[PDB]
């Protein structure tokens, strides 16, 4: 009866929580990669961790894009880095070319360096809907860390990131993230 | 045969009703929390109660947002306060930070101070759809009161509220609420 | 399945509550009869009632006696008046003679005018334990009223009382009572 | 086989322990409320915690009362605050009136703000037994915290307290508490 | 057990990948036909092939249209050429007439020269949403080649193409394609 | 085994095809009725017929509307004339009144003169989406003819038509139709 | 049949006995720890042992307290030292603080250094019962020794002790102990 | 199904790790006792612990001996101290006499003060193999601590040690240790 | 019948082979990491590959150490890098410290960056056996590449390496490797 | 159920222990016979006995030989004397001739005077391994004694001995022995 047991277990483990907000960023045509699970540092508080492992039960991502000056596109790629050794992946590691219309890098998705969680494209128009947002909630996995503080070198296999790329540099995007995890 | 019995029971209890309307309010970037079930005061009429308990069979919420001057966002968070002791919760009790893009306060949602019923975001554009609305109908629960009148001190565990937060202070939002409850 | 049904029913009915305290009374050798359920008057609050009936789910009685000047006895008789027509029963109605060592009145207990809930005797000594108390919790019954206010004429069949009789007039006794009842 | 599994689980979790002693206090006729589980602060020691949750497997309370000058009563009410938001409850929240003979506050026990664990009354006589004590051991529950330090604002839903009220201000009472909890 | 076996087989074959991007093209009222699987040339790299056959496990197509000067329509027809002998099909081979509102050529779809994978129409408005895109993912088939290089003469039966036709010549469209295939 | 047999039968019958396009028409407030299956004339080619009967296996209709000068509505009613005797039905035969908001003619739909296949309404706005289209694919039926050429007198029971009615005379609509039929 | 066999076995082993009395001791506010099983030394008599092991079948403890000058408390903690290496445990090893109202030392009871057999508190009053006693009989266990004589260094794992702590230094306590053990 | 459950449990607990190296030590004819699990101190890192308990899933020991000047013997005794109270055991506690050829101390192994994990003897010859090593991997147990830092007083029941004794004082030995443990 | 099928499959795939020899290397006290599967470059020969994936059916490693000047130790650690992104791992990534007696790096083996295939230690003595060797044969896995040539940047997840570390810099070690793999 | 019973029995009997060490002895070409179980004399301590019988549960023997001046052989014969009448057997009683290469005495092994437990030969070389040792652990038997002290006349049937014979008189051998026995 493996379904039940898994809950008697989880009602004994504390479900710590971590929140993070990243507002008023500009659209990048070359893209940028943001850290989301790196903020969970070693400490004894509710949004911290013990050791170098944590289990995200569920995490939620909220992306918003606002068109300014011109009508543009905003792309948000939520992904898990399965073989991270203490860095923030670059855009050319995930994307074939540093373009918002590009497919994934064939070599890195063949060896499964990354696991694409969600790929969202928002088209903000200055003659229609100039503001668009989207919320995504997903079950989580194991996250390994290589350090105790909130630096790139602390990222480990299972690290959660978000790639942002567009076709303009003038529009603004906002984001928020939340992770519920056990730390037993 | 617990399904049947529950209806023979409910066809004997009077299903009292309460309506409330809250129009022409301005968008708040810091947010505000409105009372919805507090209006049900002690009396012997159809939209009143006897004692300090009532059972909401079903309640409906209607939110509308209108963009003025600028294109903006309107966020409506319908929630139940499970451990209310005679107050109107503040925005920082529900939200991590007083921002419309923010995730929930990790400490208060861990202990389940609140139960989020519905989280609706409406993006009103002055170049597209400047008026948006939304109706939500949900089964209810038990509502406890700590007083007989329509004051904050009368709110109790199970109290129903609505948090409104946006990114402008110039847009207008309207709301209406209805609750069908037994009072046996 | 009459056990279950009885609970689906009771989780729908509001369990109103009434508290009452009666401190610093003197021991009576002739006795006195105190009112306990009479305090529940018509109103729309948590310790009031609708109509002339209520159902006590459970009630608790707390009696305390303190010896002063001499060592004495305190007798507390908690009882239900099953055929009350708007009065406070007298001591000779319950007791055969107005004495603290007396048995019950044979005629009134034969026709079951009363139902003795609890008969407690406390012997307070000024050379031993001069202070004694006792708490008793019991399931309740139906209580009928003949009026809407807290007067003797409002007492009805099922009315709850307490008879106090001792062998001195100098000792002090305290009491408190609580009743949990439905009013559907 | 849910009985077994629950033990294979618990033989893997560390059973941390916390002790506390509160001696030579004076009887209060208005009462006082003492903190018992608040002492468990964030840290990495055996009587500390990680995060804002802990699970008390079992806790024990020891109360002692000594009569001085006069024969008096000592009341100890051990209770769990199920909807605590960062405070030390007051006496009028638990008791109907600030009296040692009083029943519970009808409104707060109807909504189950509190769960009374144990209600002990000790009558110390200066002509009999002037010293009385009592030990109570009970299974525990989940305790939520709202802070990391030992302040009232850190108390959360499941917080354990003790209310002391008497009929004199001259007698002395002592108390000790122990909690065994998991922190996985 | 033909389901299983098909996976033991595929976990032994290398899943090579090919990406391609085609940006800033102008809308054609006469239409144009673009090559998508022709880019997979003979070589020993991850986006190349051995022999003249490959098996596309899955391929994805991304089309975007932007209205410029006028509000217009963009039509994208993703199709497989089942009887290709070394050419890029013309528009009159797929469409009855060189018009964006036209049905398929009755003679060529009767003999099944082509297999229409997806037919997408995007209406870009300069007073509404001027930018629209669409992503389509589909299981693949066998692709035969007639040459080793990326020329039209190398296209073979199973060749994948995309027909673009609109009602203006001023709007811009972008596209990207990805194919995952075995080459055993 | 009537399912199978029906396919062994149909893989023996030639599935002839007919295409037709009708572009740049103006919106009519009184409406117009267009011919769709009348184009299939007697001949020995792929889009012709033998005899006066044909069986449409499936047909597809594509309607497009473009707002010009004013924001308007375009209504398209695809219908089968079951009792046609050699004419193009008028608008008052299908509609109760020659208005785009009107319900069907009660007398002709009671006797089932017509069978409404699809009723599509497109609202083109000059401040939003000014261009809208819609594709509908449906299984067909038997079509009888009363002549050999493409004239109204050749229409017979089962004839397929399209009624177009709007609230302006300035907007433009386009349409295309395709029919796959057997002619055994 | 493991129940029977265990008795055929024990009716073959000699049940040696040891008695000990410790009278007229004074109450200690810091406490003291007394030896109980240490008296069983190597020899060939009825209250001696062979080797460094013995099996206590059952042992009995008798504690008496007498109030002198003031009314006081006497605490007796009968315990087994499971990891003794040749010493008399100190009071701070068993108790958290050297106080008669204190809970057990959290660290030593977590690792199970000790096993509390019985914790008895006697309140002797000079106005009530000034003399109180208590007898406790319990099944025993294995006792290991590290020496042959009656010195602290001879105590081993399973050693039996008694901790005495009070709130006065003037009262007197007496004790007696008996152990029935096998020595096969 | 107790085998499975034990793994669903362990895939939720973080398996912290601790490494330690102790090189260039000289052979002791009287012997020395080294600490191995004492290094795991309270902290929130991967090689630290929370509370005073940990569960070693598996630990590995590596011993190396090098003969210098003369051919000699190196003895390594890996052992668990089951009744440790905050010390580093001495050699005479484990060995009968401080000699490398000696059997275990009869009194301490009878009461099971220690549990010998591994007893390895390496004979290094200067005319043969002068360098010898050995690796041993074993499942672990529960480890209790009495302090938070890396001092002898922090050692508790379950503490892991290594005794080194030889027949020369001139040879050199090296050692390394690793422990994988849960800390839930 | 998944056992059989797996062989019918493998008798169809060509089992390519790669050999490599690395002789006359000096012992390193800081260690070095050698490449073993990197030599398999893109080409169409028997010891080459197509694409960026290969499946090693079985590989064999041969290590030899020769003592020169002094008696020394040679350590060989054969390992698979599961999350390689185009580098040759360093010694501190695998080992806790750059010492031949050291345990593995706790952080990198917790996240399973590496999988230790074999850890061999050879003690070469100049007074005994100065030459020692060892052959190890093991089933293989999937190997991913990030490039087509024999450079560090071509290494991918599944890359096979060998770490060599000793206690002298004067001894010589030799090695050979062979891999049998499919490339379908 | 004779397996179980044998353990319920043995968990009641004290497992006394005896250790003995015999270092720095010279190799004998004529041989010598050493006493091992004779050391267990009558007394009441842990390494003594009661009566003239004991039951060895298990005993362990450790032999070491060191080559000096010349390379030599060391032979160790561990044996039980089943018919001992109060002596130390001579070498010619066990061996056919007083030579280290000799077979057993045919007459004494035919009547089973002795039971050979272990026959170990160690060849110590001064150009190879000059030091060799060996540990042997074996279940025991009944041992009878003929006296109370540690003299040869006290040896009885079941007496344990060790015969040492070599081919040189210059090498040194060491030995240690341990016996675990019951004495019920
Ligand atoms: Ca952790
Ligand atoms: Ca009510
Ligand atoms: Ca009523
Ligand atoms: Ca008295
Ligand atoms: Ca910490
Ligand atoms: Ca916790
Ligand atoms: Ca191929
Ligand atoms: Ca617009
Ligand atoms: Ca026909
Ligand atoms: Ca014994
Ligand atoms: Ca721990
Ligand atoms: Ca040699
Ligand atoms: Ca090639
Ligand atoms: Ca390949
Ligand atoms: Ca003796
Ligand atoms: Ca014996």
């Amino acid at each position: 009866t493996m379904r039940a047991v898994k809950r008697m277990i989880n009602t004994h483990l504390e479900h710590k929580r971590f929140a993070l907000i990243n507002s008023g960023n500009t659209n990048a045509t070359a893209g940028t990669v943001q850290n989301l699970s790196n903020g969970i540092i070693q400490g004894d508080d509710i949004n911290q961790r013990s050791g170098d492992q944590v289990r995200i039960v569920s995490h939620k991502l909220h992306v918003r894009g606002t068109a300014i000056t011109v009508s543009q596109t905003f792309r948000f790629i939520w992904f898990r880095d399965n073989m991270n050794r203490g860095t923030t992946p670059t855009v050319l590691e995930v994307l074939n070319t540093a373009n918002f219309m590009s497919q994934y890098n064939p070599i890195t998705l063949q060896q499964k360096r990354f696991t694409i969680l969600k790929d969202v494209t928002l088209n903000c128009s200055l003659t229609g809907e100039s503001i668009k947002d989207r919320i995504i909630n997903l079950p989580g996995q194991l996250v390994n860390y290589n350090g105790a503080t909130a630096v790139a070198a602390s990222n480990g296999p299972g690290a959660i990131f978000m790639l942002q790329i567009g076709d303009s540099l003038v529009g603004l995007w906002d984001s928020s993230y939340e992770a519920v995890y056990t730390d037993a």
